[PDB]
């Protein structure tokens, strides 16, 4: 069937921090937190305030339903999983598969569907261009049982930053794509081109880590013990400088112009003060470049520090820069294609998202901006020839590029296990 | 008609790299490559890409059309097709006759005429001295076919290296034409004196394959591996030396004069260091004289090999001179007429296109330079009464030569089987 296809494709973005789902249907995907809660470590008369199905599974999941069992806990650090801190699960891991089997299952649960002609969904998924064969197989399993309890006809799964191009209808383009825990930034022409592909093992998360030690220097270190905390916190004073340097100087002699605050809990309030405006920059800057004394100063002896991690072959680099690693990129395509592929460069994902506060546009850079900057910083050559481009709505671009693909990808193609692409069925 | 034949005459080089076509009226003929990209291994959103009427045949060429698709695949190998490898398809080698049809159908199809009067265009082709029968059947038979599709009034198909001979208008000499996968050398008295061909094995392609090798000694183990990288390269730094251990000593003792770096894509730029300048003249002297301890250093161990192949009767012998060719061609004709067939060497394709940097003639060489050197070398005797001289534009000669060929070439005059001359209508 067919018209069938633009009711009935289902798309499904993994990643990091949400997990983004919803039929073709949709003009925007919903979204959901990327973690599971554990049942074990729990008071019993809230057990029984919990249905005998959910209980079965060791596991809750949802943006809500985690939400509200969060502060009668044992352990929070035990019973919370996150799968997918890196785009990739260990690959034995069990509670990190599980969770996913239930994050799958809730995702395709929030759409019944009571049509009499519904013959099962069309799933697609996208993993990260990190995602080693075994969790493609894996993710294939999951899918596989779960046409027990729901109606799927078919299911496939193309990397993320493909997704991206796809969604951006551009054959040809390298494409940088930062979420929580890294960037990954992958050429493409008209696939995926995988010995280009360059991760960094910093994303939004260097963001918070940054922001939860400023909130410490301020002397709110109650606050900063909180994640859902600094995140608001982060996406609510973050800034990205031109020149962080040019940056640094402009706010120490007008702090006034940089001093903000925000209302996280009707209660509460967090004002960054007249002394430390400035530092609202080192939140922007450390996606894009983690090299200034400044940022250093963190790393010193404070927490969670920036380091290369191996995942398949590759490498996450610690340090290096969006820009050095938008080159590296480059140099690892054929010759020959260089020229029309380092042509359009696209930023997609979270990490990227910042704005310019009205009346900052001196100093203060959006994304686009900070990375143009940076290639004209390295070189004037390539800078003058490149486009770079945020999509809009950075979180749903991944997504809406695994619906198109799931929606013509013909269903004769199946999928063959060296190929890399086509459809299964169950 | 006429003034017809001065407007609608086709031409048609074929041969291993480049196919050089066009009407008689252009000033020069359009170049395109000797390949076809196959269809059948393919991301297959991107054949939604290509017309389902190219996806009728598993085949495209273009010089652009093939250019797009490269980086949908990598390790090119087996979905790239060159026929004519060699200047002969391989008898029953059905892709590779497959690739011919769609070169044959392209090269026209680039040329509608509007003109009311067009009733059919007037072909000429091409081929190797070195092309079998059946060759000239099936070619025969290609456009017999397209007729169909097109409008084409007579075909013809004439020698290469004859076709030199017509285009430098020169009743009398020796042509040595050599391209990418050979040089073929071939005396001309008014016919092609079969008897009197020789052929080398080897071309233009080895002048890459001592680049690659050079290359990956060098470091650049990466641009190696691409053919379109060191193509470039090899057009770029390669030498012919006047001698050649006289050449390697000049450049040993002073490096600074022959260093090169040259810019492949806006990112990557290759040198060739202080230490390897002398590795220059290695490119150039190989069209002419694999005997040197230098080149053999290369064949020792290193990638595809200089050897002799054999086609129809012909051997394409693999080391040997253009010098030493050149005479044991003279050697095989009539001892009456070796006077004024030895007259006149006539330098054409590709192959022998090299320059001299300006300030070099020093110690490097052109080629009619370096063959003039190889003769007094080998018969001081011959060299005194031989004039050598080049083509200008080496690439469209053949091409010329086809359509003067085809322009006058009476109308009457059928194709007979064993005469070798004549139109075919279809
Ligand atoms: N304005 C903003 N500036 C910087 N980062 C942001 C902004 N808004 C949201 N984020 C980031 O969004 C991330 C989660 O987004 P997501 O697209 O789900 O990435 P992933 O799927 O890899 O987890 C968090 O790192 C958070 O830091
Ligand atoms: N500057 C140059 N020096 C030497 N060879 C060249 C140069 N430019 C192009 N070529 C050669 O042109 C050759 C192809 O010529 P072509 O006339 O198409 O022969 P064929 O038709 O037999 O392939 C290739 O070997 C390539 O090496």
């Amino acid at each position: 069937s067919d018209a069938y296809r633009l009711k009935y494709t289902f798309g499904v973005d993994f990643g990091t921090s949400y997990v983004k789902y919803g039929p073709i249907t949709l003009n925007e995907p919903k979204m959901v937190q990327t973690r599971g809660l554990f049942l074990r470590d729990l008071p019993e008369s809230v057990k029984m305030r919990i249905p005998p199905d959910v209980l079965a599974r060791g596991l809750v999941v949802g943006d809500e339903e985690v939400r509200k069992y969060l502060s009668s806990v044992r352990d929070v650090q035990r019973n919370l999983k996150y799968p997918l801190k890196d785009g990739v699960a260990r690959r034995d891991d069990e509670e990190a598969w599980r969770v996913l089997k239930e994050l799958a299952r809730y995702t395709l649960a929030q759409f019944p569907v009571s049509d009499p002609e519904f013959a099962g969904w069309l799933v697609a998924v996208a993993l990260s261009a990190l995602a080693p064969d075994y969790m493609y197989k894996a993710i294939f399993d999951i899918y596989d049982e779960l046409a027990s309890e729901f109606k799927i006809y078919a299911v496939t799964i193309l990397p993320q930053p493909l997704a991206v191009a796809i969604a951006e209808n551009a054959v040809n383009c390298v494409i940088v794509e930062g979420g929580h825990g890294n960037i990954q930034v992958a050429p493409i022409s008209f696939a995926l081109i995988r010995e280009g592909l360059v991760a960094l093992n910093r994303g939004g998360a260097e963001a918070n880590a940054i922001t939860r030690e400023i909130l410490k220097d301020i002397g709110y270190s109650d606050i900063a013990r909180e994640e859902y905390a600094v995140e608001v916190v982060k996406r609510a004073v973050g800034l990205v400088p031109r020149r962080l340097k040019e940056a640094i100087r402009a706010a120490k002699s007008d702090p006034d112009r940089f001093v903000t605050k925000v209302r996280l809990s009707p209660v509460v309030e967090v004002e960054i003060p007249r002394e430390y405006a400035w530092t609202r920059f080192l939140i922007g800057e450390i996606v894009f470049d983690p090299n200034h004394e400044e940022i250093k100063s963190y790393i010193e002896q404070s927490r969670l520090r920036i380091e290369n991690a191996v995942i398949g072959d590759v490498t996450l680099y610690g340090e290096m820069d969006v820009a050095s690693a938008i080159i590296t990129s480059l140099r690892n395509v054929s010759v020959e294609i260089q020229e029309r592929v380092a042509s359009q460069i696209i930023l997609s994902g979270g990490a990227f998202s910042w704005r310019v506060p009205p009346g900052m546009e001196d100093v203060a850079a959006d994304s686009v901006t900070r990375v143009k900057i940076a290639l004209e910083e390295k070189s004037p050559a390539l800078a003058s020839k490149v486009e770079v481009r945020l999509v809009s709505e950075p979180q749903y671009s991944v997504w809406r590029g695994a619906v198109i693909y799931g929606y013509a990808l013909p269903l004769s193609l199946e999928w063959s296990d060296t190929t890399r692409e086509g459809w299964r069925f169950p």
